[PDB]
């Protein structure tokens, strides 16, 4: 069995290997990359996402979200307070302001220490989940706006035609902006490209151990757990690496830099934070190996999680027994 310790692997495809996306994901899994829950893909040196980022300031962040924490430094929740719209240019200025800028630090490890010590005492502002793409239309390889759709995959594998579309999202981050412990909708894969700016640190639990994380989460967030049997789907809970280690939860960590892709694999719980002003693009996708995960994905039916139009058909076809209760949660 490849990669039995579930380490995060880093891949360096050649330009030729970068042509066929599906093939390369299949290659990565042949070498055991999925066991980690997360992989890093460094594009060939010949490749570019687009010519420059000089013209992005007029993009609008319609609903910036201020991320307010409650709890203790290593175990906390966050809620998203809606703020007034601003442009990417206005947002970058805010990120670079004294109130929000990255502090002086020695290296990534120092900055990680400062993040876990001090995150709860600030409320950074995140531009998340903005429908759109920064890939040039002429970029033919690993263009996140031109991937095969999840609906087509399900069609190809299972023969059923379904409604729905699948498009990318832009994330504009600053220091301390945070992504809570989660798996993807329907335990899908995700792919994330860091277009520009400061790094993003990731933490990930191997899919084969995700239930160990869930059991700890229920212990650490007991009221949340009583309200919903899948409350990690709410995407509000944070647990530090120090707390994971104290409770024996297997996990790994890696920092993503500008120009790099990260792939998250089905049922790979992940969480993380941004180092300073950045812009990432991400999209869910599927492979044939996903189908089994999709059939077994937990669902939030308490009403909090509230998700895209396109998840209806996934639940309807893969999880018909759950469908009625889950849709009541949606409505
Ligand atoms: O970048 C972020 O804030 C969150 N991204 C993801 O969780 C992902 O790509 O799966
Ligand atoms: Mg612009
Ligand atoms: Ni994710
Ligand atoms: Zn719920």
């Amino acid at each position: 069995a490849q990669n039995p310790n579930c380490n995060i692997m880093i891949f360096h495809p050649t330009k030729e290997e970068f042509n066929d996306f599906d093939k390369y994901i299949a290659y990565m899994e042949s070498q055991g990359a999925h066991r980690a829950g997360l992989a890093k893909i460094i594009p060939p040196k010949e490749w570019k996402a687009r010519e420059t980022y000089d013209n992005i300031s007029e993009i609008l962040i319609a609903t910036p979200l201020q991320q307010v924490a409650s709890g203790r430094a290593g175990v906390f929740t966050q809620y998203h307070k809606k703020k007034k719209a601003m442009t990417v240019g206005e947002y970058r200025h805010l990120a670079n302001s004294k109130k929000y800028q990255t502090p002086p630090h020695q290296n990534f490890e120092d900055l990680e220490r400062k993040y876990w010590k001090n995150r709860i005492y600030n409320s950074p502002i995140y531009g998340a989940d903005i429908s759109g793409s920064l890939f040039d239309e002429n970029t033919k390889q690993w263009n996140l706006g031109h991937l095969g759709t999840i609906q087509d995959l399900l069609e190809k594998e299972c023969g059923v035609v379904i409604e729905g579309v699948n498009t990318p999202y832009l994330y504009f981050g600053m220091w301390k902006t945070t992504f809570a412990w989660h798996t993807e909708d329907m335990d899908l894969y995700s792919i994330n490209y860091l277009h520009l700016g400061e790094p993003k640190t990731w933490y990930v639990v191997p899919p084969e151990h995700g239930q160990r994380l869930e059991r700890l989460a229920r212990e650490l967030f007991p009221g949340s757990s009583r309200g919903c049997g899948a409350f990690l789907r709410h995407k509000v809970a944070l647990i530090s690496p120090t707390v994971l280690k104290e409770n024996g939860i297997p996990f790994n960590r890696i920092t993503q830099e500008a120009g790099e892709f990260m792939v998250t694999f089905p049922y790979g719980y992940h969480a993380g934070f941004n180092h300073g002003f950045n812009c990432a693009e991400a999209i869910n996708f599927a492979t044939p190996r996903w189908i089994d995960y999709g059939k077994m994905a937990s669902q939030c039916s308490c009403g909090e999680a509230r998700v895209t139009f396109s998840m209806d058909a996934f639940v309807r076809i893969l999880q018909p027994e759950r469908y009625d209760l889950w849709k009541r949660g949606q409505d």
